[PDB]
């Protein structure tokens, strides 16, 4: 019973998606060795509230205490900004942003590499983004979400990496999380034929080591069980009549905003 957005709803999601992307573009010059993740989160929240006139969807959500999630190295997701935690040379860092504007959500994340990359960190981030991009190139009416999940997993595993099972992409709109689930791996349970006007995220988490994860005792932070590096990228999109439109595109993305499968 999946939600179909109107043209007017989609325009509001273009606005909210642009805002979420713009948080990531804004924060970039601050993501440097020696900065604290607590400071990055304050910069983001101040920007969202005071400049964008929007709200963070994460703040207070199930009690989450901060405005963005900042996940470093072996942290898979839900890293909590902390004034004591300083970024350092070689770190891979996900910043995941969700804003609400005019009732609609925009949800996106990217990796930043701090200082001189490690070769493995760079490779892991690259393959993770590539897995998102290959999925985006498949989105069009009539395709099944199952085909997309299977393709992400095939691609990632061929690189000797693994796909986290637990924290899938999602429908999004007036609600933060809506149907459907967007799995990043193959499942016989998945049977969702895309229709124009569906809006959802794709947000693969890819581990350099094994797929298993662990939640820390703080009740939020998720790490790889084997302490291998983990990376994630996320975009919010709308299914169009012949493809998709990426609502959270940034200037540094290297895929077109509008992907068309028509002749
Ligand atoms: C089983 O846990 C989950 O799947 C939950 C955790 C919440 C609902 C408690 N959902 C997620 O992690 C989803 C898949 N994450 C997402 O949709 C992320 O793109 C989104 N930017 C986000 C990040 C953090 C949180 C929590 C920590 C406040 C919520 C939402
Ligand atoms: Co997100
Ligand atoms: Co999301
Ligand atoms: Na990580």
């Amino acid at each position: 019973a999946i939600s179909i957005k109107t043209p007017e709803d989609i325009e509001k999601m273009r606005v909210a998606g642009r805002l979420a992307a713009e948080v990531l573009e804004m924060i970039e010059p601050y993501v440097k060795p020696g900065v604290s993740t607590g400071e990055l989160d304050r910069i983001c929240n101040d920007y969202i509230v005071n400049e964008q006139h929007a709200v963070s969807a994460c703040l207070g959500y199930h009690g989450y205490p901060k405005s963005v999630c900042i996940s470093i190295n072996e942290v898979v997701c839900h890293g909590i900004p902390d004034d004591a935690k300083l970024l350092k040379d070689g770190d891979i860092v996900n910043i995941d942003v969700t804003v609400i504007k005019d009732g609609f959500h925009g949800d996106t994340s990217k990796m930043f590499i701090v200082g001189k990359p490690t070769i493995m960190g760079e490779r892991l981030c690259r393959i993770t983004q590539e897995s998102l991009y290959l999925a985006l190139r498949m989105v069009k009416p009539g395709i099944n979400l199952r085909e997309i999940g299977a393709a992400i997993q095939k691609f990632v595993e061929a690189e000797g990496f693994s796909v986290v099972r637990e924290y899938c992409g999602h429908g999004i709109g007036r609600g933060f999380h809506e149907e459907p689930q967007v799995l990043h791996y193959d499942s016989r349970e998945t049977n969702v034929v895309l229709k124009p006007g569906m809006t959802f995220t794709i947000e693969p988490m890819v581990n350099a080591g094994k797929k298993e994860i662990r939640t820390m005792k703080d009740g939020w932070t998720v790490k790889t069980k084997d302490r291998s590096l983990s990376a994630q990228y996320e975009h919010t999109i709308v299914v169009t009549d012949n493809g998709c439109e990426i609502l959270t595109l940034r200037k540094d993305d290297t895929i077109p905003a509008i992907i068309s499968h028509d002749e």
